[PDB]
């Protein structure tokens, strides 16, 4: 039956929730307190859900991928609800998971980070991302942003979706620093290993304390990139299905992928062979996650009958053309549909 719900003014908004949630807090999101649970939770109240068209499916899109993923290493739902009774009043969503403590970013903080920390932390990431990639979805936009930990650095992937504007990517900025080249200058149809290209990177910042490739600009970022790993050869050059950008990377100067030993000062030899693995240039040949869990780099934390893969996740529904209504009808659908965990 339908929980009773209590109103409330945080961001000059006003908040709507079950009684169950209590002393919430503004983080849209609010911290809470989870009655039923006991748990720590975090309130996302969407804002202007079903706006316009765009707004309306990336709602859809955002409640589908949350209610998907079942995996500790993933950002899951533990709720989701509206106040309304139907779907003629229904016109807000909430979204209910964890309480993270702090991201990556907090915990890197200008500071090296000991071997066994790096091994513990990036295992974590590919073993969610196997899940994720196993359900043929690509988060797109991984940082140390992205992936909040807790006290005894267990770690979980957030974000996944709304994607940034071209003036956030602009510049000296971290939103642009772990992002594949391929995908950063659009040279292709980009698929999965973009995000290990994003996971070397978050890496190697973990093993220096020091952002991997942090572009000034695009151009300044690539040249970053290409000192490290050299000058594409000719067969991926072939694949940048771009002529234009094609034609400006053959403009630059070849050079010689350098020897990672000797960037990595000191840094465990499995750890070099690991980055370079995940830092190549050609997304083909990249390291997936599932064959990265089985490099030795991993033997302490491998196993595999603990890294499972997701149940087939259909996202057909990202080559439909709906009107607002009926994205709005699907996601009311998936609120009244929600099942609790365990
Ligand atoms: C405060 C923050 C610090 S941090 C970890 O971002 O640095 N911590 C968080 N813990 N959980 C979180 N969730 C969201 O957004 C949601 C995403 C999906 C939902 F179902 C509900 C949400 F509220 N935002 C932040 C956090």
């Amino acid at each position: 039956e339908r929980p009773t719900f209590y109103r409330q003014e945080l961001n000059k908004t006003i908040w709507e929730v079950p009684e169950r949630y209590q002393n919430l807090s503004p983080v849209s999101v609010c911290a809470a307190f989870d009655t039923k649970t006991g748990l720590r939770v975090a309130v996302k109240k969407l804002s202007r859900p079903f706006q316009s068209i765009i707004h309306a499916k990336r709602t859809y899109r955002e409640l589908r991928l949350l209610k998907h993923m079942k995996h500790e290493n993933v950002i899951g739902l533990l709720d989701v609800f509206t106040p309304a009774r139907s779907l003629e009043e229904f016109n807000d969503v909430y979204l209910v998971t964890h309480l993270m403590g702090a991201d990556l970013n907090n915990i890197v903080k200008c500071q090296k980070l000991t071997d066994d920390h790096v091994q513990f932390l990036i295992y974590q990431i590919l073993r969610g991302l196997k899940y994720i990639h196993s359900a043929d979805i690509i988060h797109r936009d991984l940082k140390p942003s992205n992936l909040a930990v807790n006290e005894d650095c267990e770690l979980k992937i957030l974000d996944f979706l709304a994607r940034h504007t071209d003036d956030e990517m602009t510049g000296y900025v971290a939103t642009r620093w772990y992002r594949a080249p391929e995908i950063m200058l659009n040279w292709m149809h980009y698929n999965q290993t973009v995000d290990i290209w994003s996971v070397g990177c978050i890496m190697a910042e973990l093993l220096t304390g020091r952002t991997l490739f942090p572009g000034t600009d695009h151009i300044d970022q690539l040249k970053l990139i290409l000192r490290l790993v050299g000058t594409p050869g000719a067969e991926l050059l072939k694949k940048i299905s771009s002529e234009s950008a094609r034609n400006y990377i053959q403009s630059l100067t070849q050079m010689p992928k350098m020897n990672f030993a000797n960037v990595f000062i000191g840094a465990n030899p499995l750890a070099v062979d690991l980055l370079e693995k995940m830092l190549v240039l050609d997304s083909d040949k990249r390291i997936t996650a599932a064959q990265a869990l089985a490099h030795a780099y991993f033997a302490q934390y491998h196993d595999p009958d603990d890294e499972p893969v997701a149940d087939p996740y259909d996202q057909s529904f990202e080559s439909r053309d709906l009107l607002i209504d009926e994205w709005k009808s699907l996601t009311y659908d998936e609120v009244i549909s929600f099942v609790p965990p365990p």
